[PDB]
This record gives C-alpha cells, sequence and structure tokens, in this order.
C-alpha cells in the first residue's frame, strides 16, 4: 500500500517552510585576507569558519549565481576586465596592450552580486531552497573552481529547516567539495548527486572564497529529464526568513511523508 522508503534512512532531508516565499538566495560576505593561500584548505573554514571572519555585508534575492569575476587591465586605451585566457606576458590583455597595473594587490568592485567589496579576495555563502519542478536525481556542478567552493544540499547539510538565517552549521558532508587542495588545483567539472522528489525546499548552501587576482565558479544542475540549468536558477531557488517555531517544517525522510 505504501512506498518502503530509502534504504538506511537515507532520503535527503528536506522542508516545508510555511512563511512568505521570497525568490533567490541570500548572499552574505566575509573577509578573507589577500593572497591566503592556505585558510580557504580548511574543511571547518569553508564549512562554517568563515562566518568567524567579519562579515561584511550581504544582497538578497539573488537568482543568477555563477561567479565570474576579472582583474582590471589598466590600459592604453582605460580599464577594462581582462578574461583569464586573454592575459598574457608580464601582463597585457588580448586587445589592450600592457597593463600597468599589478595582478598582485586588492580590486574594488560591485562584480559580485552588486556589493561593493573586493572581489580579489573575500569569502561568500549563498543560502536558500532549491525546489525541484520534477521528483529524480539532480546532479550539481561546478566547471571550475578559482579558489575554493563547497556546495551542500540537504536539510542537517546545507542548514536547519525554517533557519535559514542562523549561524553555519558544522557540517562537512558536502554534496560537491571543491576545497583548494593543499599541494596544488583540483580537476574540472566536478559534481555531486542529489535525489529530490518534487515540491519540497530543500536547503542548499554554497560557500567560495577567493585569495587573489581572477575569481570563478560556473554553477549548473541537470535535472531528471537530462536538460541542465547553467548561472540562472530563477524559478529553482528561494529564501524564507527563519521560523523556528514552526514545529512541522522538517521533512526528513520525503519518500514517505
Ligand atoms: O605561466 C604563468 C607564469 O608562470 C610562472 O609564474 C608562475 C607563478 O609565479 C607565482 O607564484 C605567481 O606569480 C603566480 O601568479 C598567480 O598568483 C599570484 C599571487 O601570488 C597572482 O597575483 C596571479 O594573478 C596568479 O594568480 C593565478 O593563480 C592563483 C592561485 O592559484 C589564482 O587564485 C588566480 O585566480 C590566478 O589563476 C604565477 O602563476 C612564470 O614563468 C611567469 O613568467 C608566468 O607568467
Ligand atoms: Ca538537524
Ligand atoms: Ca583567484
Ligand atoms: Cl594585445
Ligand atoms: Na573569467
Ligand atoms: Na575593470
Amino acid at each position: 500500500l505504501v512506498p518502503r522508503g530509502s534504504h538506511m534512512s537515507g532520503a535527503t532531508e528536506a522542508c516545508l517552510p510555511a512563511g512568505q516565499r521570497k525568490s533567490g538566495m541570500n548572499i552574505n560576505f566575509y573577509q578573507y585576507s589577500l593572497k591566503d593561500s592556505s585558510t580557504y584548505s580548511n574543511a571547518a573554514y569553508m564549512a562554517y569558519g568563515y562566518a568567524s571572519k567579519t562579515k561584511l555585508g550581504s544582497v538578497g534575492g539573488q537568482t543568477d549565481i555563477s561567479i565570474d569575476y576579472n582583474i582590471p587591465c589598466v590600459s592604453s586605451s582605460g580599464t577594462f576586465p581582462c578574461p583569464q585566457e586573454d592575459s598574457y606576458g608580464n601582463w597585457g590583455c588580448k586587445g589592450m596592450g600592457a597593463c600597468s597595473n599589478s595582478q598582485g594587490i586588492a580590486y574594488w568592485s560591485t562584480d559580485l552580486f552588486g556589493f561593493y567589496t573586493t572581489p580579489t579576495n573575500v569569502t561568500l555563502e549563498m543560502t536558500g531552497y532549491f525546489l525541484p519542478p520534477q521528483t529524480g536525481s539532480y546532479t550539481f556542478s561546478f566547471a571550475t573552481v578559482d579558489d575554493s567552493a563547497i556546495l551542500s544540499v540537504g536539510g542537517s547539510i546545507a542548514f536547519e529547516c525554517c533557519a535559514q538565517e542562523q549561524p553555519p552549521i558544522t557540517s562537512t558532508n558536502f554534496t560537491i567539495n571543491g576545497i583548494k587542495p593543499w599541494d596544488g588545483s583540483l580537476p574540472d567539472n566536478i559534481t555531486g548527486t542529489v535525489y529530490m522528489y518534487a515540491g519540497y525546499y530543500y536547503p542548499l548552501k554554497v560557500v567560495y572564497s577567493n585569495a587573489v587576482s581572477w575569481g570563478t565558479l560556473p554553477i549548473s544542475v541537470e535535472l531528471p529529464d537530462g536538460t541542465t540549468v547553467s548561472d540562472n536558477f530563477e524559478g529553482y531557488v528561494y529564501s524564507f526568513d527563519d521560523d523556528l517555531s514552526q514545529s512541522n517544517c522538517t521533512i526528513p525522510d520525503p519518500s514517505i511523508h
């Protein structure tokens, strides 16, 4: 008469928040030191230790969540962002000539979500809930990572149901571990799969850090129907203000709810 449930309580925890839904993710920004090539290599830091550093500010309602930050080239014709693959020599930017500025200093810009900060050296935390329209397997991916990132899905993994705005939880059970290894870079097209049931809200956390110059995090998901959603997650990601009083908010096992 009923489904048997995923084996060994293996279903990912989801949520049914009852409050006012808002489109998009919240992005919190935290201090990260220029040219610090070690802090971001610790799992504890990328899961929650980032929030022990100074919080710089925040922006809400973000649906286009990929990162593609290019440093300036101060050129003969003005100052323009340089795609990393167009940088050359010591140094110039293709179509611009030689650049007079250093690749090794901090730069200030609104390129990350409109928030004025130093995209060269920062950590950010994206939170919200992913709403699957289809029941099945979802494959999240980072096409590349510069410098360090994680993605976590699920209640008690990304954050607690109905508690999006709380200090980070301590889970290191990342869905995608894109942490910069101690020994030098990771492979591209890093991925993690989650089985999701339609209509339930799945906590989603992305933590991303840049230590110097370029920053890159192209985020995608492959849906059960085999199509891919890249960069702009409008229609899939939502936020809810905390409601720690909502007793029934956590769905430990969506296949038997
Ligand atoms: O062929 C390129 C380069 O090769 C040799 O130089 C190698 C490296 O020398 C140093 O360690 C640094 O200059 C590296 O440059 C990276 O790091 C500095 C910070 O120390 C950045 O200012 C610079 O933009 C560059 O950053 C890249 O790597 C970072 C760490 O992985 C990323 O965070 C960043 O986004 C970017 O990808 C040099 O690469 C020499 O032969 C030299 O002549 C050549 O130009
Ligand atoms: Ca819990
Ligand atoms: Ca970088
Ligand atoms: Cl050129
Ligand atoms: Na880029
Ligand atoms: Na610029």
